[PDB]
């Protein structure tokens, strides 16, 4: 398994779900992945993105270690959801 | 001291400097920042950004908690090096 962009993870611990946001060929060639976290209760805050079947919080991008942390993939997210994400992260840091 | 967009910080620990990409205004609400690390020896790789006085490693932004981990500002980057760093994370997950 190599994680893909739009792709819902669990990763291991010593979790929460992550939607994936960065490509197949950076995430097979580094062992590494950008990803948000998720949470399971709406707040009305404004980094939130509703999935449908949790809420990802776009403001908490991180750089994960997934190769050497044993990902599984739980599922997927729609694509408007991905795309809502991708848009919240730019007017952060674009 | 609330860290401001292309500033170089220390962060406290339990340290590699790091370039700040979020503005004040989420700074200063949230008490967190994006951010990338820097490191000492320049190595062709593609996401390195040449810092000048440092390399800043583009691909492993974070999300940290400046407040809670009292942060002192070590100096800044130029605005063609920040520029730079941000249109890398771009194309990976713009």
């Amino acid at each position: 398994y190599v994680p893909d962009m739009g792709d819902l993870i669990w990763v291991d611990f010593d979790h929460r779900p992550a939607v994936v946001l960065s490509p197949f060929m950076y995430n097979n060639k580094t062992g590494m992945c950008l990803c948000v976290p998720c949470t399971t209760q709406s707040k009305g805050y404004p980094f939130e993105v509703v999935l449908s079947g949790g809420v990802a919080l776009a403001d908490q991008v991180k750089s994960i270690a997934w190769r050497a942390r044993g990902a599984t993939k739980k599922g997927t997210v729609a694509p408007e959801e991905l795309q809502l994400i991708k848009a919240k992260i730019n007017v952060l840091i674009g």
